[PDB]
């Protein structure tokens, strides 16, 4: 297995969720659906997929919809259903080590403390898969973690958040005219 195939944008079901800052790979991948017009439908494997063509080949957008901690619960069996491997998955997802406004692309890398991609890496088996890591900022004021990723982002940082989705959105694109990852490490790192 080689190419990308599919995109997972993490985050929590419910318009409760829907701003909050632990959905920011909800925002991306929907982004990158709104600019490809492409349609997201329920899926039997706990996931909203939708797909667009390029080329002549298929790419899966994919956000699951079994709450942040149990992702790879969605994730590993929908995999299986389309026939695709690590090699061919792109996750985007939240960065509390990462200033808002900044993205930092990598290959491979523990979760950090972040359970969506713990939970991706148990029912994955490796934790070697590319990532988008879009900066959430770290907990502000006197938050908690919960309490900061569970609530919307600040007047102050939206600007700066809506330019690191559209940069997320250009790595995605530059993913999708065919530069290896190598590649797009090299431009947006
Ligand atoms: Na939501
Ligand atoms: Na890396």
């Amino acid at each position: 297995a080689m190419g990308m195939k599919m995109i997972v944008g993490l985050g929590n079901p419910g318009t409760k969720y829907q701003y909050t800052k632990h959905n920011i790979g909800f925002m991306v991948v929907d982004k990158i659906a709104r600019e490809h017009q492409a349609t997201f439908k329920k899926n039997p494997f706990e996931a909203e997929v939708a797909e667009f063509f390029h080329n002549g080949e298929k790419i899966l957008l994919v956000k699951p919809q079994t709450f942040m901690n149990e992702s790879g619960r969605a994730v590993g069996p929908l995999m299986t259903y389309f026939g695709i491997y690590p090699e061919e998955l792109v996750v985007i997802y939240d960065d509390l080590d990462l200033a808002v406004g900044k993205i930092r692309l990598r290959q491979k890398g523990s979760a950090g403390g972040h359970n969506g991609i713990k939970s991706i890496i148990s029912h994955l088996n490796t934790n070697v898969f590319d990532r988008i890591k879009v900066g959430i900022g770290r907990p502000e004021g006197k938050k908690t973690v919960v309490q900061h990723v569970l609530s919307p982002f600040s007047k102050e940082n939206q600007p700066l958040i809506e330019e690191s989705m559209c940069q997320s959105v250009k790595a995605v694109e530059y993913l999708i005219e065919g530069h290896s990852f190598v590649d797009a490490m090299n431009r947006f790192n």
